[PDB]
C-alpha cells in the first residue's frame, strides 16, 4: 500500500511521464532533457526519500521553458494522485537547509489550495545551460496541480547553484515531513473542516 | 447545447450549490447568506449575461470568510465544467468599466493555468456587513478552481462599493467576451500547443 | 427607427443647433465658429459613425469659451434624447487609440450619472487659435447633459494636436460601442436596478 | 406661492418620496431608513428653514449606499422643481459654520451646472451605523440632479459626527441664502446670459 | 496517566471552565461566547491533538475583552496543571505554518518563565465580530499563567483571518511538540538547573 | 478576394520569403532560423488567425540580429501589400493579453505613419538562444515598412518568455481587430482626410 502516483502528459511541445512513490527509498531516475533540473530532481529523491521517475522530451531548441513547466505540472499531478484523501498524514512540513553559504527556509501545507510564496534572488541568469527564472516557474506549476501551499524564503546565499540546490534540499525534507504518517492521527483527515480538496 | 456547469460542495463549515449557464440570458438567482456578494453576483448575471444560480449556507457567525471562499471555489469549478475543452471560444477577455469615479481594468485568459494579479486598494474595511478583504479571496479562489489567468487593476476610485462593483462589471464583461464563440475559429482549440487544461 | 436627437439652445451669448444620429453613417456637418473643434467633431463622425450636424454662433471676440461650452451642452442633450430609455444597448464603451506618439484610453458608461475623470496634460496653450483648456470643459459639459460616466486617460503624447485628436478618436469609438445594440440583450435595460436615468 | 418641489422615485432597489418647501418654516419630517441621515436632514430643516419631507425604503441589508444615493438624487430633483426659472433669487450662498472644534465652509451657486468640490477628511469609517463615505456621495448626487455648483471645505475638525453635522449646518444656511429673494433684483434672472438652466 | 488539567475561574465579569488533555486525540469542545475564538480553539485541538474543552460566559455586551482574557488565563493554568514537573518532555517547540499567503513562525519553551514576543500586524480591526487586538492579549494572558516563553513572528500574510488562523496552527504544532515525550530523555527534567518552575 | 501579401527580400546577409493572408485561418508555417522567433510567429497565426508563411536564412553565426530585422521588414511590407488602400477596415486595434503573471497592452492604428512606442523591460538577456533586445527591433522594423502606429505597454510580468509571448498574443489580437472588416463602414476609407498612405 505504498502511495504511488503516475502521470503521462503530452502536448504539441512536450512529452512527459512521471511516477512518484511517497513511501519510497530515494530511488532516483530522472531524465528531463534539462541536466540541471535532473540534478535537482535527484535531490528530491535523495533527501526526500521519494522514488522519482521522470522522463521528458520537448522543444528545448526554443528554450527549456515548456519542458520545465510541463515536468512540474506532471509532478504536481502525480503528488496529488499519490496523496489521495490525505488521511493520517502530517500535512504540514517545515525545514531550513543550507548548502555552504546558502540557506533556504521552505514551509508547506498539503492543503488542496495552490499558493506559491517565493522570494529567491538568484544573482546569475544561467546555471550551466539552465535559465534561473525557471526555478520559480517549476515551483509555481507544481503547486498549481498538486494543490499545495508553498513558501520558499531565501535567508542567505550568493552562489546560484547553491541557492537553487539548497531550495530543493529544503523542499524535499519539508515535503517528506508533510507526506509522512502522523503517528497520533489515527488515520483522521488533518483538517477542522473534515476534508482536504483541490476544489 | 448551452454550456451549463453544476456543482454541489459541502464541508463541515458550508453548503454550496451553483448552476451557471455560459450561454445564458442574464438570469440572476443568487442567495449566499452574504447580501453584498449576492449584489455582486447579480452584476455577473446582468452584465455578463450568464445565468447564475447560487445557494449557500455556512458559518457566518464566525465570519463571512468560509462561505465567501467556498462559493468562489464552487463557481470556479462550475465554470471549468461548463467550458469543457474550450473549443471555438475567444478565450481572452479584456474590459475596463467604470462606476462613477471608480475605473477597473480586467483582463483574463481561460488558459487552464490559475493566476490572480490584483491591486485593488479598497479604502474602507466594511461595505455594509461585507469585509472588503474578501473580494481578493473571492477572485483568488475562483481562479484556482476555474484554471483562469486573471488580472484586476484599479485605475481610479474612492468609494469602496463603487470600486468593488466596477470590478464585477468589468470582470463580467471580460468573462462574457472570453467565453463567447470566436466566429472565425471554426471550432479549433485556441492554443498553439493544441490543448487547454487545468493540468 | 434610427435614434436621432435634436437640440436648439440659445442664450444672450450663443446660438446652437445640434442633430445627431446614433445609427448614422459618419455624415460630418459641423460648423461651430471654432475651426479646431469642427475638426474634432469631424473625428466623432468619421470614427464613431455618428451623423453629426452642428451649427453654432457666439461671442468668440470675448473668447471661444461660451461657444465651446454651449456646443458641448447641446451635444450632450442631443445624445440623451437620442438614447431614450437605453434599451438593448451595450451601454459601456472602452477604447485606447493612438495618433502617432499620443495614446489615449477612453472608458465610458451611459449610466445616467454624470462624471468626468480627466487627466490630459496638454503641453501648449493654443492649438491654432483653440485654447487647450477648452477640451476638458467640452467633455465636462457633454457628460453633464448626457448623463454619462466618462474617463479620459493620457497614456502617452507630446504634440497637443495629437493628444486632443487621439482623445476624440478614442471617445468616438468608445461611444460607438456603448450606443450600439448588444446582440444578446434581447431589448432589456442593461442595469440590475431596472432603469437608467439622468435623475 | 410658496415654492414646493415633490418627487417620487422608485427602482428595484429603493423607493423614495420627497417634498421640499423653499419658503418653509423648518418643518422636519424625514425618515430614510438611515438614522444618521435623518439627523442630518433635520439640520437642513432647522437651520435652512426648509420644510423637508422625506420617506425612503430600500436595500439596507446590502448597505446604506443605494438608499443614500437615491434620497440625494430625489432631493436634488425636488430642489430643481421648486426653484423653477430661478427669478429674483440671491442665487449664491456662502457660509462657514462650526460644531465645537469642527469648522466647515460651504459656498454654492444655483447655476444649473452640477459641480462638487469636496475635501472633507472624516477620520472614522462609521458614525453610528452610517458609512462616512456616503456623505460625499450624498452631496455629489444632490448637485447632479439639482444643477448646483457646490464647494465644501473642511477648515478644522476631529470628531466625525461634528464634521458631518457642521457641513449640513453650513450647507443649510448657504442654501437658505441662495434660495431666498434678493430684495433688489426686481424679479430678474440673476445671470448675465439671461437664463439659468440644467441644460 | 494522560496529563489532564482542569480549571474553573469566575469573577464578577466572566465564568470559565477549561479541561485540556495534553495526550489527547484532538477532541474539540470549545464554546466561549466568541465564535471566532471557538474556531481558533478548534485549530488548537485539530492540529495540536489536544483534547480541548472550554465553556465561558461573560460581559460581551461591554466587549469580548474580559471573556477572551479570562479564557486565556484559564487555559494557561490548565496547561500548567497538566504539565506538572515537566519530566521527560521535549520542552521546546518550533514550527512555521502557512494558511495560503500567510506564514507564521512560532517558537516556544515550556520554561516556567512567562514571556511573549509578538509581532503580528493584522491589517483589519474586526474578523467577523472579533476584535483583532484580542489575539495578542489571548497569547499574553496564556503565557502569564502557563509559564511559557513564546515567540510569534509574522513572516507573510495579508488576510486577517489567515494570519490569525496560521498563528493558531503553528502554535498548536509547536505546543504539541513541546509537550510530547522526548524518547531519549529517560524521564529526566530537561533543564541544566535541575527544575522547571513558574516561580 | 482574401488579402494576401508576398515578399521576397535578399541582401548579402539574409534571404527572406514571407506570405501573409489577412483573412486566414491561422495556418502557421514559419521557419526563420531563430526558434524563439518561430514560436512567436506561431502565436501571430494562432491568435491573429493570419496565415503566416515565413522562410529565412542568414548570418546567425554573427548573431540573430540581421535575420530578425530582415524578417520583420519583410513581414511589414507583406502587411502593407495585403492591406492595399485600407478600405472598409476597423483600422484600429486594442487588446491587453496575459500569460500568467505577464500582462501586455497593445494598441495600434493602421495609419500609414510608422511609430513605435515600446516600454517592455525584459529582465533577462537570453530566452533560449534569443537575444531579448531583438524584440524591440522586430516591432520597430515591422512598423517602419507596414506604416503602422504601434504602442506596446508592459503592465506586469517577470518571466521573459511570458513577457514576450504575451506581447505577441496581444499584438496578434490587436492586429486581427484592426485588419478585420468594419461591418458599418460600407467600404469607405476610415480617415477624415480621405486617404491612408505610407507617404
Ligand atoms: O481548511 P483548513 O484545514 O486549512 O482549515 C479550515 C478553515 O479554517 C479553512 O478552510 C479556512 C480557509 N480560510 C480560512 N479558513
Ligand atoms: O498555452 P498557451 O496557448 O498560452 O501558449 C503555448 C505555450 O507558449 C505556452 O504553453 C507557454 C507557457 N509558458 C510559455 N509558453
Ligand atoms: O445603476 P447600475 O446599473 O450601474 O448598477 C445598480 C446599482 O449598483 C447602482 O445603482 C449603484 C450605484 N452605486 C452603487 N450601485
Ligand atoms: O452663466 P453665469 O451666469 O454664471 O455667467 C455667464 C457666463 O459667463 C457663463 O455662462 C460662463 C460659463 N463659463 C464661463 N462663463
Ligand atoms: O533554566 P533553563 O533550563 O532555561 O537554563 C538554566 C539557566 O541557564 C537558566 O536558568 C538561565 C536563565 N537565565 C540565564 N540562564
Ligand atoms: O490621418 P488620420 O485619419 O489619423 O486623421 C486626419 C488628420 O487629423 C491627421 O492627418 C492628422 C495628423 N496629424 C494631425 N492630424
Ligand atoms: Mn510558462
Ligand atoms: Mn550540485
Ligand atoms: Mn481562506
Ligand atoms: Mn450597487
Ligand atoms: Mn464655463
Ligand atoms: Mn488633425
Ligand atoms: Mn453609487
Ligand atoms: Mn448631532
Ligand atoms: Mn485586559
Ligand atoms: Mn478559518
Ligand atoms: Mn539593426
Ligand atoms: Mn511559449
Amino acid at each position: 500500500s505504498a502511495r504511488i502516483g503516475e502521470v503521462k502528459r503530452e502536448t504539441k511541445q512536450t512529452n512527459v511521464s512521471v511516477k512518484i512513490n511517497l513511501d519510497g527509498h530515494g530511488v532516483s531516475d530522472s531524465s528531463t532533457g534539462i541536466p540541471f533540473l535532473d540534478h535537482m530532481l535527484d535531490q528530491l529523491a535523495s533527501h526526500g526519500l521519494f522514488d522519482v521517475h521522470v522522463r521528458a522530451t520537448g522543444d528545448t531548441h526554443i528554450d527549456d521553458h515548456h519542458t520545465n513547466e510541463d515536468v512540474a505540472l506532471a509532478i504536481g499531478t502525480a503528488l496529488l494522485k499519490a496523496l489521495g484523501e490525505r488521511k493520517g498524514i502530517n500535512r504540514f512540513g517545515d525545514f531550513t537547509a543550507p548548502l555552504d553559504e546558502a540557506l533556504i527556509h521552505v514551509s508547506l501545507d498539503l492543503s488542496g489550495r495552490p499558493y506559491l510564496g517565493y522570494n529567491l534572488e538568484i544573482p546569475t541568469q544561467r546555471v550551466g545551460t539552465y535559465d534561473t527564472q525557471l526555478v520559480e516557474h517549476f515551483f509555481q506549476s507544481l503547486v498549481n496541480t498538486s494543490g499545495m501551499t508553498l513558501h520558499i524564503r531565501q535567508l542567505a546565499g550568493k552562489n546560484s547553484h547553491h541557492i537553487i540546490e539548497a531550495t530543493f534540499k529544503a523542499f524535499a525534507r519539508a515535503l517528506r515531513q508533510a507526506t509522512e504518517s502522523d503517528p497520533r492521527r489515527g488515520g483522521t483527515i488533518p483538517s477542522s473542516k473534515g476534508v482536504l480538496s483541490r476544489s
